[PDB]
């Protein structure tokens, strides 16, 4: 469905811009992200795993592969609460099909109705 | 310095209604997010200039909705809170998701006023 947070990224994966509510969820001023990589913003440091878990989502993105995964972030009450969240990075390209950002998105599924995955029976 | 890379940016929808607008595209329009949010980006006034501008930006939204990427210089009030006018170096980049489908429309553009000015005195014969 449309997003709830959204943040723009360079091809690096450093923050170009973050929406407010993402902001306000985190705890976070676009001033002390903004030109740094997302994976060290606030949202990504429950630990040491889920900051190098971003990293690898984004050096995925960067590198042309449409990311779509549930992961938990940091992104309730000023970043003091954990829920998860559906996120996805979509590589945006020029007109050459060199890739020059990325669009990170998310919805929390915390209230979400329970879901089923299509598993392969094989 | 480091940021000068990126000055005005936006995401619109796959149609060109805005979604969100940056804050120096913003102060540099005299427009708030929620004057504009869910509505055409050429009814925005950094394209009210006249209605030659205006329906130029719907025509350059309608080309990049077709998937079609679009570059050109234009002009906008978009100087002290809308008050002035400056040439911009425009480009709409449409974004698919993973299907290949047509989902947001990326708007930006870089202030080229002094440019064009020193352009021309470059040109005088």
């Amino acid at each position: 469905a449309l997003y709830e947070f959204v943040g723009l990224l360079d091809a690096h994966g450093n923050v170009l811009e973050v929406n407010q509510v993402a902001l306000e969820g985190g705890g976070i001023t676009l001033e002390e992200i903004r030109g740094k990589p997302f994976w060290k913003a606030r949202w990504w440091q429950i630990s040491k795993k889920t900051e190098a878990t971003q990293k690898r989502l984004v050096e995925t993105a960067s590198s042309g592969e449409f990311v779509r995964c549930d992961v938990e972030i940091l992104g309730k009450s000023g970043g003091r609460e954990v829920i998860a969240v559906d996120f996805s990075l979509l590589p945006i390209c020029n007109e050459e099909g060199s890739i020059v950002y990325l669009l990170a998105e998310g919805r929390n599924i915390t209230d979400k109705k329970k879901a089923e995955a299509m598993l392969a029976l094989k």
